[PDB]
């Protein structure tokens, strides 16, 4: 399968899994819901054995459309079987991305796990909260390895702002826990900005 056209039919049965919805036929949502997120998964797998990044980053936007839905809808299981494959999938792009050098990619996997934080606290879910919170933090620590691979000052002060987003959220939530990693993970990252600018402005400079 062609893996747009696995794309395709993962939008196919997002569709019908909200079609179900309004009808309040449940057995359907979830059928459907579970059909997304599995082809979901197989793309995934399909990018792998062709090389193609990007195509992980829309299976991972799959999986927060049906977390969205399952949300809206009350359906926990189902909200948090497609935050965890979110977050999956996040955490698989990270590895593709990091492997072509490819920051822009690893920054959008934070922001995968950035919108499942935002889901899951505005459902009142802490557990997903907890989790995607600890994502994105872990994945703005590889961004920092990447950018500053590259030499790219200006990526890495978006993982800082990655982490002072989840510490943020984190403060309204209340996660104290969430709160001193993620205010630990922005000084950390903050430092290494500092480092990294003054490394490119000293060659600049030297030149």
């Amino acid at each position: 399968m062609d893996p747009e056209e696995i794309l395709e039919r993962a939008k196919e049965s997002l569709e019908r899994a909200r079609e179900a919805s309004e009808r309040g036929d449940e057995e359907e949502f979830r059928k459907a819901a579970e059909k997304a997120l599995e082809l979901a998964k197989r793309l995934v797998e399909q990018a792998k054995k062709e090389g193609d990044p990007e195509l992980v980053l829309e299976a991972a936007k799959v999986a927060l459309r049906v977390a969205e839905l399952a949300a809206k809808n009350g359906d926990k299981e189902v909200f948090k079987k497609a935050a965890e494959s979110a977050l999956e999938v996040a955490k698989r792009l990270v590895e593709v991305a990091s492997k072509e050098g490819d920051p822009e990619l690893v920054l959008e996997a934070a922001k995968v796990a950035l919108r499942v934080a935002e889901l899951a606290a505005k459902n009142g879910d802490k557990e997903v909260f907890k989790k995607a919170a600890e994502s994105a933090l872990e994945v703005a620590k590889r961004l920092v390895e990447v950018a500053s691979k590259e030499g790219d000052p200006e990526l890495v002060e978006e993982a800082a702002k990655v982490a002072e987003e989840v510490r943020k959220l984190a403060k309204k939530q209340g996660d104290e826990e969430v709160y001193e990693k993620a205010r630990e993970t922005a000084r950390e990252v903050k430092e290494e900005l500092k480092r990294v600018r003054e490394e490119k402005g000293g060659w600049l400079e030297h030149h």
